[PDB]
């Protein structure tokens, strides 16, 4: 029938999203009291996607601040380091040093190339973050939608020499204190618009059977000792099914987790990734603070455990 036409279809849909995102950002309040440093190349490459932004409170109470690392969403086909800027700014305004990266998009790369990009940005941060204010002893890793998928896999790969080898990455010299997933699509194989879902999975695996067998969080969680997770979302998330599926995997694997899941009664506006797309809404503030407090409580328990209070 056609590969070119399915692609053109998929891309039409992302052009639509891009227009809504542009219109929202033109309108929306911007968080105050933040500085950003933009467009750092994280490897020797002129690919514009292999860059990252850093965000900080305008007034730093300390030389180093606990770290947040954000992986944006967009269905693996869409987005860049700027997409989640308001969300990153909001988190930074609360007293955190924040990094958000670009990663090359499907179909130009497959999942391995995206995982490599993300690992390159993490390694860059391990080299250059602390000198400019990042406390890498307390690190919150977060991602929304496809970015939540990517965050969930990166958490497992960081812990596993076997997956490091399969994905062609090396572990980075810091740990994740918490991994917070916002409306993640962490089980993309369960998505099947069936031909379109199949097209995505094909583009993610790039035909590599090792990626097919390692495309879902359920396939990479096995046997690893992981940090705590936080699952964020709601019953009016278009992908709430994926959240329900993921809880079953957490329970079966003895993952430590907490949840902040909004009931349908909390309203029709609490849609897909609302707390990233609308930082200023009261429910977004509540959710995002609750995540930062959860991260702080874990960071305090680690400090106590390490005789460093
Ligand atoms: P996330 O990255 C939300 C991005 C808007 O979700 C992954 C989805 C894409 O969302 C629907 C497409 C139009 C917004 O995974 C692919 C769905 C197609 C079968």
């Amino acid at each position: 029938a056609d590969e070119e036409a399915m692609l053109a279809k998929v891309q039409a849909s992302w052009a639509q999203t891009a227009a809504r995102d542009k219109a929202r950002y033109a309108d929306e309040r911007v968080p105050e009291d933040v500085h950003w440093e933009t467009e750092y190349r994280y490897e020797q490459s002129a690919d514009p996607q292999q860059t990252l932004n850093l965000y900080y409170p305008a007034k730093r109470r300390n030389a180093t601040m606990p770290t947040v690392i954000d992986i944006h969403g967009g269905g693996w086909f869409y987005g860049d380091r700027n997409l989640n800027r308001n969300y990153c700014r909001y988190l930074a305004s609360q007293g955190y040093a924040v990094m958000g990266m670009g990663y090359r998009l499907l179909p130009d790369v497959d999942l391995r190339g995206q995982i490599q990009d993300i690992f390159a940005s993490l390694r860059w941060l391990s080299h250059f973050g602390p000198q400019r204010g990042f406390d890498l002893d307390h690190v919150l890793l977060t991602g929304d939608s496809a970015g939540g998928h990517l965050a969930s896999l990166v958490a497992c790969i960081q812990q596993s020499a076997e997956l490091q080898e399969l994905f062609g990455v090396s572990r980075v010299n810091f740990n994740f204190t918490l991994v917070a997933l916002v409306c993640p699509v962490a089980e993309p194989s369960k998505l099947p618009m069936s031909d379109m879902a199949a097209f995505y999975l094909d583009k993610l695996s790039g035909g590599d059977q090792a990626l097919v067998d390692h495309l879902n969080f359920s396939q990479v969680v096995k046997g690893l000792d992981l940090p705590p997770f936080m699952l964020i979302g709601g019953q009016n998330d278009s992908f709430y099914l994926q959240s329900q599926a993921l809880l079953k995997v957490f329970d079966a694997n003895h993952v430590t987790y907490t949840t902040k899941l909004w009931p349908a009664s909390a309203g029709p506006h609490l849609k897909h990734v609302f707390n990233v797309q609308h930082w200023e809404w009261p429910e977004s503030i509540e959710t995002n603070l609750e995540m930062l407090r959860t991260f702080d409580a874990l960071s305090k328990q680690q400090d106590q455990a390490e005789e460093n209070e």
